[PDB]
């Protein structure tokens, strides 16, 4: 595709608007990274998302850091917002925000983004969420679209976030981690030197 360019773009607009929403509680050093983050998804046509032991690297880096320990509250607060999240129907928002969305299977991706970060919160197993992205693109998905797919789905569930604001705070870390991961670990630095310390 050249369409591909056009989930990609349509994708990073969602990773700037969770900047915004969240930088209102973390501040311009996150709306910064987040918006660093969301031009390189922007551009990541023909790149090709870090492997799953890279990704696993600079993400440990964040949700292994003691300023990272959630609290119970916190992680039931997430899981809750998760919960209620209807994939089917998210699927049909991203679709009318861009036929692009409408890749195959999208319901299912959505559905197994939402049980692994359900499962991470719950366990603080990362792998699972991790291991299910880079398996669409070990089984023929373009990078582009996974990473495309990927974001958009965390990016919806925090824009519709209406929990606490520690709690969005938190939230905006970890998928800010998340999505940089597959990325450069040099937004893992960036994240831990300008805003966990």
């Amino acid at each position: 595709a050249k369409d591909e360019r056009e989930l990609l773009e349509k994708t990073s607009e969602l990773i700037a608007g969770m900047g915004d929403k969240i930088g209102e509680h973390l501040g311009d050093k996150y709306k910064a990274i987040a918006k660093d983050i969301a031009d390189n998804i922007k551009n990541f046509q023909g790149k090709t998302i870090r492997s799953f032991d890279d990704a696993m690297a600079s993400l440990n880096k964040i949700t292994a850091n003691p300023a990272m320990k959630i609290n119970k509250a916190d992680r039931d607060a997430l899981v809750n917002a998760w919960k209620h999240v209807d994939a089917q129907d998210m699927a049909n928002k991203l679709g009318n925000l861009s036929k692009a969305f409408k890749v195959a299977d999208v319901v299912m991706k959505v559905e197994k983004v939402r049980e692994k970060s359900i499962e991470g919160y719950e366990t603080g197993n990362w792998g699972p969420l991790m291991l299910e992205v880079e398996s669409w693109v070990l089984s023929g998905i373009a990078s582009s679209v996974a990473l495309g797919i990927f974001s958009a789905t965390l990016g919806a569930y925090a824009l519709s976030l209406g929990v606490p604001a520690i709690a969005v705070g938190i939230a905006g870390i970890l998928l800010a981690a998340v999505v940089g991961a597959l990325i450069d670990d040099k937004f893992a630095d960036a994240l831990n030197n300008e805003i966990i310390r």
